[PDB]
């Protein structure tokens, strides 16, 4: 319990390229520490880390210290002995099948759980530089030692390579060499890939129906008329400095807008919810599946409610700055730093919410990472799907907020066209450019790190010659795959490619995760976790979120509700002059007229151009009315239509949930039949 | 396992008529077992060897039993029984009890007349199910039902007004009679600990749930008296009320009529008494009580959840679950398939039972348009149709349920549940959709679908000539509907309650069924049934969904309920106290799949509620009016305000009707008669179908109901979170218990 002797064996041997075990072999190795004291301050981290040592010796392990071959770095080497490993198994109840006893991954975890018990702290305080497990040897080449195996080796060689691309992941294997949270996280995403397949295969069918009725939708072919589409003259978007221009130029437009808004759109959204609810029932059963097989399970006021409040409203005072920084703007390089600024501001607010427990520590973080990033990224979606052209009045007395002056409208395109452009470059363009930056980050600083020159050096050094995944490394990754997962459920009435998109990203993701976490980063204690943590709940948020804003998205953003109503009820005789339902003289009949008389609350039209009548792209009366610019009955029949729609989904959706949910159990068959079996032999 | 000795010291005596122990006295009495022997075809033999080779198993597992000839039957005989202190403490090894240890509550044995009565008798039943007699037959259950036991039952402490001979004996019966179950007892507190040590755990259960019932409901009453005299105070200023009662401006609205034949023209005079108690039942006083009810149903749910989990934590209410035992009916017939087909045939029976209570209200729907047109021809007279269809189907829903009870019985029985559990579910599940559609039918039908599809006097919609609603709107029907169902319910239901047991009670003492003892006196009771609690728990569920669905009606409804609630405890705990023999206790951590229950009702109260008051209410066109209509573009005055409704939104009828009869003027000279909706007057280029003003309507209604189910998810959401399951205080005793221990 006092400093009474250092390390014992403190011998210095680097020959041996991949010794996993000590110097005489006899024993392996489960962890190094790293410090430095040979060069006040020294003298007392001298004594603190002296004591340390003692109070590790005297509890039973075995460590020794070597010096570098490369000065004034040393290493400890740890080991736990039989009796400590099985009195710390009895402790810490491991499932051990009863009918090299303990696999390295799980040793290391008993070893870390012994100097969590007697370390980071030492760690943050200067005194040691590192403390770490070791990997099995170089990944792309074998171990030295025949009788220690190359689990690595194979691990990258068939599972971590970019050849190894299209094979079946060995999550067994992986679960095996790196833990049950990293085994666990990918087995979620092999799952979500597979999901994201089939509801792309669907999407697809859809997008393809829609690309076959292309010449079949007549508001294109008006569109694209020199006749009915070129003698429309759509008004000037801003003052003074856009012109009135025609709907020709909107063709190219017109016909990608048919392929992305249709029925087979719209029976998309409805097959994504299903496949939403789908998705979450199956990944419940799949969970409790692996819970099964892994054994997931192991077991180890007004004055703050005042303080509980006080910090909410500072994460809300901050939610709504980075609001304004996107419309502001409406990026990458500041993205990044934005995460690390994300990052300090919302351990500020853990700070001074913190109930000390990692896990608590945790879970507030990560509400305050996923709002942060949530808000970050779903901003410009949200405001070009709903606040964008919503609240423009018409082009006499258009709505001016303050002195900043006239809130855009939509653009010649469309509303849903510059949507489903900004998801498929965030989609795309910045998870590809992500996953690039992922792969590069740490090998870069990798190649820099040798580069300082900081001949064959042990497995020790070359595992600390590498880049320490620090706290919450998984983290950063399920924060990923749940942007992801949000843009495509939230925003799938948009395209349908979305989940075709994912599953590129995913197949290409999971290859690149593994090949950094592999190569690239020092290896982490394996751990447990039984899912996959708050963002559990989150999902089920987004999920629950995901028919609202589907349901606004076809209503609002997307044309299909006016044009439903106008083949429904615009074309009949009291509305149109068509003997039967039709979809011609669509554009004639929707847009709506304007003359040119403005309030003098400037008149930019005259000097804009020459002509009378412009017609907008609103549902007013026409000029001259007797209450003309007003809502006309068509323009409450639209609205209404698109209430109607909102509610008549939303309710059936979620009663399909309910329904769905209810009468798909909880966990598989054959995980009741398995459990109740083990139950009766054991 | 083989008939040898039975009937251990078999004697008769009755002279001590208040007496719980043995003819010694030295062990008490845990169970009777009534059966009778001496008196065809061999049968009587045959029943005889079983029920000596089951007697000879039981006292070869170590019981101790005692039987005696009944003084009045000579062929009935009773069997006294009491297990010895050794088997009681190994049975409740084998069943993990929780006992009070010095007070910690542990495991089988503790270390501390011990065993409390009610515990007795749930573990003498526990061995009276496993013990075998029989080919492998299984116990008692099998028995009874078999008719060899004719019965098998507990004992209460002696008769419930009167105190017991032996002093020794603690009459809780008597005290639960005189402090509580009885009528000078009806506003004191619930003796709930002594009560669930007498009962058992379920019944404590139950009643803890209805006097925590009673209470939130105090404070839902409470608030809707508030909102109501809120409404009956700003009734003189309800301007669309007064403008209606006006003679010179309601007098000159002469609305057409709603049938095709031999009903006139009526003006709105006659409207004016129901729409001056109409505006106390929609205005902002009672949308404020929506709102309020919306966010009171969840904080009920949240607030149940916590008290239950403290009483899981004070009754250790959580039991280890044994394997469920199999029904004798199951065992008697024992593949899957067509036990699925069979499943799939009792679904298709049930949804036939619900069509025909559809066609019943089809039936109420066509006797209210036959009995309109004679009750006009003799206090408005569509008031008193309302009224007396209310009552007729109040009526004829009554008998409809005694007959669904009996033929759900029927076919729970035809289907084949393996366990008691799965048959309690499953007839949980059934019984619950037939009451559900039979109450509610009625209310939905008035509140969605009465007059919202009626078309224009032109053209009429025809199935023929559907309902027609009023200009005030249905939401006065609804009320006199809602408030009549739930009233006669709740007393008429009492009213069976005390008198069926009371009266069979009563007959059977008249067929003479003086000294008695107590075996023979709790014989002479009712039975509860394998069922028990499961009927009052529906009746509640039912309660709650009127009081919840149908909360934007009137505001009153949670001080009825609170009125027959109170009521209700005491019904029921008097009617089981002496009226019923004594119920075997049991363990129930919950009230079961009623919870689940009431969290649907709950989510689907948010819609109901929402459309309620965007449809079967004119809150949101008055609104509309207001804000949109009295405005220079579509009204002439100058600033906001409510007067013009009537004549404003009531649409105009020449009279043109299609040859597709042309009634209007064989019934009356008039020339142009005014409706309720929103269409365009005639003369309009396109008149007689649907207007700007209409569909702005439309649009408010929707966006409302929009807004309001979004926004009341949200905070039922917040507080849900907000809330915790678990209370603090419960959760530090859980410290401390474990600390301890
Ligand atoms: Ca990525
Ligand atoms: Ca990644
Ligand atoms: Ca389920
Ligand atoms: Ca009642
Ligand atoms: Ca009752
Ligand atoms: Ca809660």
């Amino acid at each position: 319990n006092q400093q009474d002797f250092r390390t014992p064996e403190f011998e210095e041997f680097n020959g041996k390229p991949d010794s996993l075990f000590f110097t005489d072999g006899q024993r392996r190795i489960d962890f190094i520490l790293v410090y430095e004291d040979e060069s006040g301050t020294n003298e007392k981290q001298k004594r603190k880390r002296q004591a340390y040592e003692s109070n590790l010796i005297c509890h039973g392990l075995q460590l020794e210290a070597t010096r570098s071959v490369s000065d004034k770095l040393v290493f400890v080497k740890v080991h736990a002995p039989w009796e400590v490993l099985c009195t710390y198994a009895e402790i810490m109840h491991i499932k051990l099948p009863l009918k090299s006893f303990f696999n390295p991954a799980t040793r290391s975890r008993i070893v870390y759980f012994i100097l969590s018990r007697v370390i980071n702290r030492l760690v943050s305080s200067g005194i040691y530089k590192a403390a770490f497990p070791l990997h099995d040897c170089r990944f792309n080449y074998e171990s030295e030692d025949i009788s220690c195996p190359s689990e690595r080796y194979l691990l990258y060689r068939e599972w971590a390579h970019p050849r190894s691309i299209y094979k079946k992941q060995p999550l067994d294997l992986i679960r095996k060499y790196y833990g049950e949270k990293i085994g666990i996280y990918f087995a979620w995403l092999g799952y979500y890939t597979q999901m994201l397949l089939l509801a792309a295969v669907v999407g697809v069918a859809c997008f393809l129906y829609g690309y076959l009725d292309q010449d079949n939708c007549t508001w294109s072919k008006e569109v694209c008329d020199p006749d009915i589409g070129g003698q429309i003259l759509m008004c000037p978007q801003c003052d003074r400095l856009c012109p009135f221009w025609r709907l020709n130029i909107t063709c190219e437009s017109s016909k990608k807008l048919c392929i992305f808004d249709s029925f087979g759109t719209l029976i998309f959204a409805v097959f994504m919810g299903v496949w939403v609810t789908l998705f979450l029932e199956f990944w419940k059963r799949r969970q409790a599946e692996l819970e099964y097989e892994w054994d997931t399970v192991e077991l180890q006021t007004c004055g703050k409610c005042i303080r509980v409040t006080l910090c909410a409203s500072a994460v809300f005072f901050w939610i709504l700055l980075i609001i304004a920084s996107v419309i502001g703007i409406i990026s990458f390089i500041i993205i990044m730093i934005l995460n690390t600024i994300y990052e300090k501001v919302a351990i500020m607010i853990t700070n001074f919410e913190l109930p000390r427990t990692q896990t608590d520590y945790e879970n507030s973080l990560t509400m305050k990472m996923f709002l942060f990033q949530f808000v970050a990224y779903y901003s410009s979606c949200f405001y070009i799907a709903f606040f964008k052209g919503k609240f423009v009045g018409y082009p006499g007395d258009p709505v001016y907020l303050l002195g900043k002056y006239r809130s855009e409208e939509c653009d010649p395109g469309g509303c849903l066209l510059e949507l489903t452009t900004q998801l498929t470059i965030i989609m795309g363009g910045k998870a590809i450019w992500n996953n690039i930056q992922e792969v590069l980050l740490p090998w870069v600083m990798n190649l820099i790190g040798r580069y300082k020159r900081v001949k064959i050096t042990p497995r020790w050094e070359q595992d600390y010659h590498l880049q320490p995944m620090g706290k919450l490394g998984l983290f950063y990754e399920y924060l990923e795959m749940i942007i992801q997962f949000g843009f495509v459920t939230l925003f799938v009435a948009s395209f349908p490619l979305a989940p075709l998109l994912a599953l590129v990203n995913n197949i290409l993701e999971i290859r690149v995760d593994a090949w950094k976490l592999t190569t690239q980063f020092r290896r982490m204690v394996p751990e447990k976790a039984q899912d996959i943590g708050a963002w559990q709940p989150i999902m089920q948020g987004i999920a629950i979120l995901a028919v609202v804003t589907n349901a606004m998205i076809i209503a609002f953003t997307s044309d299909m509700i006016p044009r439903l109503v106008y083949y429904w009820s615009f074309s009949i005789p009291p509305y149109g002059d068509h003997t039967y339902y039709t979809m011609d003289g669509y554009i004639n009949n929707t847009l709506s007229v304007f003359n040119i008389t403005d309030f003098k609350n400037e008149n930019p039209y005259i000097g804009l151009g020459n002509y009378t009548l412009c017609r907008y792209r609103d549902f007013r009366n026409p000029p001259g009315h007797p209450q003309e610019y007003k809502h006309n009955i068509y323009y409450w029949h639209v609205i209404a239509a698109k209430l109607a729609f909102i509610i008549v989904m939303e309710h059936i959706i979620y009663s399909v949930k309910f329904f769905i949910s209810y009468a798909i159990p909880d966990v598989s068959k054959i995980t009741k039949s398995k459990i109740k079996r083990e139950k009766y032999l054991t």
